[PDB]
């Protein structure tokens, strides 16, 4: 049995911190402003805080022993909400595996292209490296699960040293790191980056790429049978990990916006103060014109800055090669946590014969009854999406399915509080049914703003799976 | 008590034939093709045929005496579906009143501008004439309802003479009617108009303006307490009126497309055969170039043809002034049928205290207990939408709310057949629950394609009104 720190807090902080922390935060401050990106982080934190209060209200409804994620939901609420939440959550983690390993493969491909190693084109090397790293992540999940419970504190002390490396490298003004952007903390760059640019995107198109960085909060409730006291561990670690990771996202956004310019040519300039005809806040001798795009229907033909290079946190970092290779720790820990959590929920769902034909993905081979057909189905669903070797098209799909699962959780606890269900007495201090209704309406409306036909498909599927289990 | 002809068939044919028959059919053949407009008419006929089978399945579920539209639905199915169908249907007819009288006012304004009568600008004369014609339509509904039961056969023999006037004026080739478009039935014009143009619109933007011409099919079920035998009158007249009006729409579309060109300058040409350098199917001596638009982001600066003038059926007609002033008959009959049917449903809903605060719109003043507060609320909701003095922005709203009401009817009969409701034995020969489910899914998907945020608002409102009445 684990305590609340090592069993809930470290698990949720390792699942939440993933691709977008080191790869795509600076791009989000580049597209939006500092103000709009802080509004984005606060909105995702509001959604996940309401869903964390709803999950805590489920977890404090009696039912200590014999836990899990599907078990608590399907036993506090009915099977109609429980089966649909289980199916949508299993599919969401199975598709999130692809997002994390595509981010890992993109980082490895850019590290190879900084050297001379280049086999095929850039979008085909992500398909090759992403395929090798998901058939190796599959082998760990079915043969090496014992060491993974010890390795997670190792992964967390790699990740926090990466974050501290970035934050203390921001204050060190290096003259060689100019021409890649990155001057010191400056007021001119802070005023220039305070306000949107949206060079090909929109608000709610940048939100759909941020919001996978806020998911992963049900990693503590996914192990309730391995906790000491789940009534006190699940509301503590979840709502603490949400606060810690949200504050690190806000700090990364403000710190990236206040010291890096949006565009930069990677050519140094001999001047130290440019002729007074630009006034574009680079008074340090750098003229970063002829990189802003001409028309308002094209991307910039630059190579560095906040808008362009995707890896500028390795430039800002004091020791970029090894310490800011906590990208590997973050992405592989989140992908491995999502590779073992999607067949687990699906095997727990396929043991109650709720849905007719899926009952063959429940036969756990071996001694611990690990679902091997579930692992191979998750590997197939992940490998279908790795072949879309682009993160910015995978991430709105994950955002859609996680907003659907969180909306279903919030609406199910609202409906159980409203309907006066027989076994529903949630003794949690910060649970209100109208906050859950507000969170469900907010998740559904944002899911429709992001992409309306995928939202309509997901809502029709969830309504069909509810009406099927009602009249059975 | 009425028979099935005079009580159902004439009522449904007068409610269905409305604005779009004489005003906006030729514009729909102008924007789309002949093929796409026939596909549009067949889709609207499929939706209304499935909804007519569902309404017949409700109407054959016992319950002869003491009828109405709200009564049959709320007594065969529950109050949860019945109250929401009643509210959405009351709002749909209350807003459709504005569409019919805005079409009437637009016709009267164009007839005045063909003369010298012009008080204010064109969009402000529709607001003035549309306001006078809805406070005069209100006086008939509360003081002259006795003569209206005799006047409807008069209105129908005006309307069918208008239709025959158009269809026999199509075959009469008049040389003076050229330069307004309108050559004879020609193969070149039929081949030229066979294929879309979409000069500012899209498919499903032209469908949203057509589909109010297919609504009005519940005008026979809205009077079940005044019928002789509603078990045999409501499935007969509804499904016959749908077929008759759909065939007249298909005939009008094909006949308009095969004899009128899309653009035309209203200037006659002395030539009888133009120099062979255009080949634009007007070999009759007319050169209708310099009216096609240059860029693909603007409307044509022409004045006549299928795309432009909105009143070309009065040009094709043999006697345009009096007989093709069946526009007044069609629009005023449909507006008067929707002004007496929205307070009726709403007063029947406000007598069962389902929704809390609306109970004051049920107190019928007078001897027949006509709901006067309901009439004034319908007049207010209509007059709010008449001030948007443009038909092409009113008509997608009516399309949204009627697709919502028809989707609710189809889903309610599917859900009652699936759930095995206690008093649900629909002895109708052509009712199937999967056809009703297909009609409900089709109406919901089309409602989302037309406008997604209005569809999301309507679906959230209907979901809230269902969950309110369930847990009361
Ligand atoms: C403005 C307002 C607009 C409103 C418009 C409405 C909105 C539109 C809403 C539309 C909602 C559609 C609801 C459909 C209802 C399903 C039919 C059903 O209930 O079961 C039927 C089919 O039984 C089966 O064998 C099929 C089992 C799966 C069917 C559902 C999953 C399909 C979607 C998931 C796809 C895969 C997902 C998995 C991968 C992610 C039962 O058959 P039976 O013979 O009748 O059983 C008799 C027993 N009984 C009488 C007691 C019942
Ligand atoms: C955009 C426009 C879309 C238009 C098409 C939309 C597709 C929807 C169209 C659906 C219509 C097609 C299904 C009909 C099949 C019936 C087979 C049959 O005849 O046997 C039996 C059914 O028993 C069955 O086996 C039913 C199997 C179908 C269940 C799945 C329903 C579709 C779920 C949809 C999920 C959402 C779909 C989207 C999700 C991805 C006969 O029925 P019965 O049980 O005997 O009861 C009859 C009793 N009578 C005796 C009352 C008096
Ligand atoms: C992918 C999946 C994503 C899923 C996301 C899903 C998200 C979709 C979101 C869907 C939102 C739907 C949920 C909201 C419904 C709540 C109803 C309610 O709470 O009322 C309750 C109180 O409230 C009141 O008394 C208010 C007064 C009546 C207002 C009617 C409700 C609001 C309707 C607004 C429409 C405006 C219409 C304007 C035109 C008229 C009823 O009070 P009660 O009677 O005491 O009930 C006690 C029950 N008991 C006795 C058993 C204890
Ligand atoms: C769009 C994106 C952003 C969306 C965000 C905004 C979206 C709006 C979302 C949510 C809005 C929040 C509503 C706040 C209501 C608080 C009033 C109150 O305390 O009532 C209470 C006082 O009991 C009474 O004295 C009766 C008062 C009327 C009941 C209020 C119901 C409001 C229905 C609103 C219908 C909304 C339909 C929505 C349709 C659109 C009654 O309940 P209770 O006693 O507290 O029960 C506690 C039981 N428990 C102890 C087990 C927990
Ligand atoms: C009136 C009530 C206000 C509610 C405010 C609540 C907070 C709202 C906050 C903020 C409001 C939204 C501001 C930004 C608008 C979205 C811009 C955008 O991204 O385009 C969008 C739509 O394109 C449109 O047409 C947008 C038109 C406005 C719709 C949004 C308001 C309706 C809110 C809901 C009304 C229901 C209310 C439910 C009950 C409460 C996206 O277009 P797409 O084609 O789908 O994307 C394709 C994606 N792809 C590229 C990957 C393929
Ligand atoms: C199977 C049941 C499963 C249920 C779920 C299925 C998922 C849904 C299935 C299908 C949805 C497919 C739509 C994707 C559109 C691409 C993105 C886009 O452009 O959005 C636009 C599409 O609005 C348009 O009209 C654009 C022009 C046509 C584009 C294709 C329409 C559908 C094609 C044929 C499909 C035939 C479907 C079958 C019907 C015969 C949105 O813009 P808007 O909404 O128009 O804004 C209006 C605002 N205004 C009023 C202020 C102007
Ligand atoms: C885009 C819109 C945004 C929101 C999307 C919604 C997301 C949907 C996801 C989750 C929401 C779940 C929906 C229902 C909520 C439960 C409340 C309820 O209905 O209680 C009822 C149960 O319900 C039933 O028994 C059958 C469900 C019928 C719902 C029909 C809604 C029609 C509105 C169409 C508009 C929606 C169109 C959606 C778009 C196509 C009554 O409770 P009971 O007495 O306990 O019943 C016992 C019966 N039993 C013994 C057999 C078990
Ligand atoms: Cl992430
Ligand atoms: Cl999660
Ligand atoms: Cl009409
Ligand atoms: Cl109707
Ligand atoms: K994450
Ligand atoms: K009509």
């Amino acid at each position: 049995k684990f305590g609340w720190i090592k069993g809930v807090l470290v698990r949720c902080m390792l699942n939440i911190w993933g691709v977008m922390l080191f790869i795509r935060m600076t791009w989000i401050v580049g597209q939006a402003g500092i103000a709009y990106s802080c509004i984005i982080v606060i909105m995702a934190t509001v959604v996940t805080t309401i869903t964390g209060c709803s999950t805590s209200a489920i977890a404090t409804n009696g039912f200590v022993r014999g836990g899990g994620a599907y078990y608590l939901i399907s036993r506090s609420l009915g099977p109609e909400f429980g089966g649909s939440i289980g199916l949508i959550f299993a599919f969401a983690n199975a598709v999130a595996v692809a997002m994390y390993v595509v981010g890992f493969a993109e980082t490895v491909v850019e590290l190879l292209m900084d050297s001379g190693l280049l086999m095929i084109d850039q979008t085909n090397d992500i398909r090759v490296i992403g395929t090798i790293t998901v058939i190796l992540l599959l082998g760990i999940s079915v043969a090496g699960m014992e060491w993974e419970a010890k390795a997670q504190i190792f992964l967390l002390v790699i990740l926090i040293t990466a974050i501290f490396n970035y934050f203390i490298g921001s204050f060190i003004a290096v003259d060689s790191k100019k021409k890649f952007g990155f001057f010191s903390y400056d007021a001119g760059i802070l005023a220039e980056n305070f306000g949107p640019d949206f060079r090909g995107q929109t608000f709610f198109s940048v939100f759909s790429i941020f919001f996978p960085a806020a998911t992963g909060i049900l990693a503590g409730a996914n192990i309730s049978g391995d906790l000491a006291d789940p009534q006190m561990a699940i509301p503590k670690g979840t709502l603490l990990a949400i606060l810690i990771t949200g504050l690190v996202y806000v700090g990364v956004a403000i710190s990236a916006g206040a010291c890096i310019v949006r565009d930069a040519t990677g050519i140094e300039s001999n001047f130290t103060l440019i002729s007074n005809c630009t006034d574009a806040a680079c008074k340090y001798g750098y003229d970063f014109s002829s990189c802003r795009p001409t028309v308002e229907g094209e991307v910039s033909s630059c190579k560095f800055g906040l808008h362009n290079d995707f890896q500028v946190m390795s430039v800002v970092s004091g020791f970029s090669p090894l310490i800011s290779a906590g990208i590997f720790s973050a992405t592989l820990s989140s992908a491995l946590a999502s590779l073992v959590s999607a067949p687990k929920v699906f095997q727990a769902l396929c043991k109650d014969n709720i849905y007719p034909g899926i009952a063959i993905f429940g036969k756990g081979y071996g001694k611990n009854n690990e679902p091997l057909r579930g692992y191979f189905l998750t590997f197939g669903i992940a490998l279908a999406f790795i072949l879309i070797a682009e993160l910015n098209v995978i991430a709105p799909i994950i955002s859609n399915f996680f907003l659907a699962s969180y909306a279903l959780i919030n609406f199910s606890v609202f409906h159980a509080s409203l309907a006066n269900s027989p076994g529903w007495r949630p003794s949690f201090k910060y649970y209100n049914m109208w906050a859950s209704l507000a969170g469900a309406i907010l998740c559904c409306v944002v899911m429709f703003i992001i992409n309306w036909w995928a939202a309509l498909l997901t809502n029709v599927i969830v309504l069909s799976l509810y009406i099927y289990v009602s009249y059975k």
